[PDB]
């Protein structure tokens, strides 16, 4: 038994970690990653066939962070800007049920 995990808020907000502690592999067709940030969310739809094996860690970047793509351990978020530090951010992440199975909010 393990999990899907939000590993980091980078705190320059130019990236989100997720992490699968799990020993089994985790599709993530359909799930969502919410980023919330005042009054205003943005939703990251993982691709159909997008899977989170085992102990790997997805990382997506802002579309203007200067990351290249390195699928899958490292996506862009298509026009996603970075939202700088000393903002107060939250993410949620739902399954593909549309409940939640995580929440982490940096401060």
């Amino acid at each position: 038994t393990g999990n899907v995990c939000i590993e980091e808020i980078d705190v320059d907000g130019k990236f989100i970690r997720l992490k699968n502690t799990s020993e089994q592999d985790q599709p993530m067709g359909g799930w969502e990653m919410i980023r919330k940030i005042g009054d205003t969310s943005v939703s990251y739809k993982y691709t159909s066939r997008y899977v989170l094996k085992a102990g790997q860690t997805v990382t997506i970047w802002a579309a203007n962070a200067g990351v290249t793509a390195s699928p899958p351990t490292d996506l862009i978020w298509k026009n996603q800007n970075s939202w700088g530090t000393g903002e107060d951010v939250k993410v949620i992440l739902k399954n593909s049920q549309g409940e939640e199975v995580a929440q982490r909010s940096t401060v």
